[PDB]
């Protein structure tokens, strides 16, 4: 498989240059840009956790509600790779009954979670699930409530089974829960085996395929790590769909998601990363023989 040699000695020339700041700073510089004008109006100033981090007027999801329609929470719809994700911020304690009424509404199947519960710091995310089985959740503003089914802790994630229900009509459906718990903001998975393993395990969980309502997938601000995440995955669907895996061009791809929602994939760190485990994640897909 000469092509993936190239790619790899492509990705290795890359590291020896030491050239991936530089292509990262050229892919960000050519970002799209759109609205924001929901995202920044007053009344929902303390819907959104950052003030500089907003979803585009033209992709952000409506919450089928009342009073305010607004959820910091962007649809990312792949044309080619056939696949759509939600990325939104980590809940904040106000907006955890519209991000639960959000899974419902999108009928989500699958919850991704790439930070970590912080009661303190400026990058945070409030407790939106259930910790204990026994003592679940009521979200009154918009009657909805949670239980937590299951729990499977472990090394580098956790997944979880939940069960959420409609108040108002007394409906219930299993949302699958997953979180990675060692990514570190602005930093990398533990490896790469451990990110395309939890990949993997979202993959097969069946929470990704259109039967069901788009995955949601967050992280703090809902941008660097939910952009790495979701470029992997979606850089492999295209490498499998594609007769050729090296026609598949990072820059090219990430550009397109950044049309839905502003900064996915904040350092370069990331962005090697995010090809280290396509590669790698691609060799796999095709060897199994
Ligand atoms: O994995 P994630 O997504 O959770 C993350 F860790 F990467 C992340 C955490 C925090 C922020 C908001 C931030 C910094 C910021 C603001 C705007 C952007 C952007 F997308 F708009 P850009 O196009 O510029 O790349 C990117 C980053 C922050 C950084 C450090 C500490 C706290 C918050 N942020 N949001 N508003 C801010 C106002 C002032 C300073 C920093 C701000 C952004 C990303």
């Amino acid at each position: 498989k000469l092509e993936f040699m190239e790619m790899e000695k492509e990705f290795e020339q890359i590291d020896k240059s030491g050239s991936w700041a530089a292509i990262y700073q050229d892919i960000r510089h050519e970002a799209s840009d759109f609205p924001c004008r929901v995202a920044k109006l007053p009344k929902n100033k303390n819907r959104n956790r950052y003030r500089d981090v907003s979803p585009f007027d033209h992709s952000r999801i409506k919450l089928h509600q009342e009073d305010n329609d607004y959820i910091n929470a962007s649809l990312i719809k792949m044309e080619e790779a056939q696949r759509s994700y939600i990325l939104t911020q980590g809940p904040l304690p106000n907006t955890c009954g519209h991000f639960w009424e959000m899974v419902w509404e999108q009928k989500s199947r699958g919850v991704v979670m790439l930070n970590r519960v912080m009661e303190k710091g400026s990058l945070k995310c409030a407790q939106y699930w259930p910790q204990k089985e026994e003592k679940e959740m009521i979200f009154e503003d918009t009657n909805l409530k949670l239980t937590l089914i299951s729990e499977d802790i472990k090394s580098y994630y956790t997944v979880r089974q939940l069960e959420l229900e409609n108040l108002t009509t007394q409906e219930t459906r299993e949302i699958l829960h997953f979180h990675y718990t060692t990514w570190p903001d602005f930093g990398v998975p533990e490896s790469p085996a451990s990110f395309l393993n939890f990949l993997f395990k979202v993959r097969e969980s069946g929470s990704l395929s259109p039967e069901h309502g788009p995955v949601v997938v967050h992280c703090s601000a809902g941008i660097g790590r939910s952009g790495t995440f979701c470029l992997a995955d979606t850089c492999l669907l295209l490498m499998d769909k594609r007769k050729d895996p090296s026609s598949v061009d990072i820059k090219k791809v990430l550009l397109e998601m950044r049309k839905f929602r502003m900064g996915l994939i904040q350092t370069a760190d990331q962005l090697r990363f995010s090809y280290l485990a396509v590669i790698e994640g691609a060799k796999f897909i095709m060897g199994d023989s």
